[PDB]
């Protein structure tokens, strides 16, 4: 089920991330730095617990979760959210809820690349990651 997502991934393309960040209320200076950062995302499993690390020169995060079980999360931009990650149509779908707002972080594999689609409000960002050996 989740196995093809596992490993270490590097950002190689980003579209509309500033629009996504601005929709979330991220301040201009953080957006500026974020627009020039290329994170590494590491996805690992131990039994049915997944751990997703996002590492960069700017912010680092780490979450652990069971698919289909809600968890508390504090995002890179400091939102305290209620989250769930599931597998839907072969895509790893991460839904965050806070203050009646929602955002989705959808990951799918296309030609071996990991495409992350971020949606909040009307903003839709697509970020492409490529697998590291
Ligand atoms: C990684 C620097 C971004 C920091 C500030 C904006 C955070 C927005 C929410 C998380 C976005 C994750 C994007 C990704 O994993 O490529």
């Amino acid at each position: 089920m989740v196995d093809a997502f596992l490993g270490t991934w590097k950002l190689v393309d980003s579209k509309n991330f500033d629009d996504y960040m601005k929709s979330l209320g991220v301040g201009f200076a953080t957006r500026q730095v974020a627009s020039m950062t290329k994170p590494t995302t590491i996805i690992e499993k131990n039994g049915d617990i997944l751990t997703l690390k996002t590492h960069s020169t700017f912010k680092n995060t780490e979450i652990s979760f069971k698919l289909g079980v809600e968890f508390d999360e504090t995002t890179a931009d400091d939102r305290k959210v209620k989250s769930i990650v599931t597998l839907d149509g072969g895509k790893l779908v991460h839904l965050q809820k806070w203050d009646g707002q929602e955002t989705t972080l959808v990951r799918e594999l296309i030609d071996g690349k990991l495409i992350l689609t971020l949606t909040h409000g009307t903003a839709v960002c697509t970020r492409t990651y490529e697998k590291e050996a």
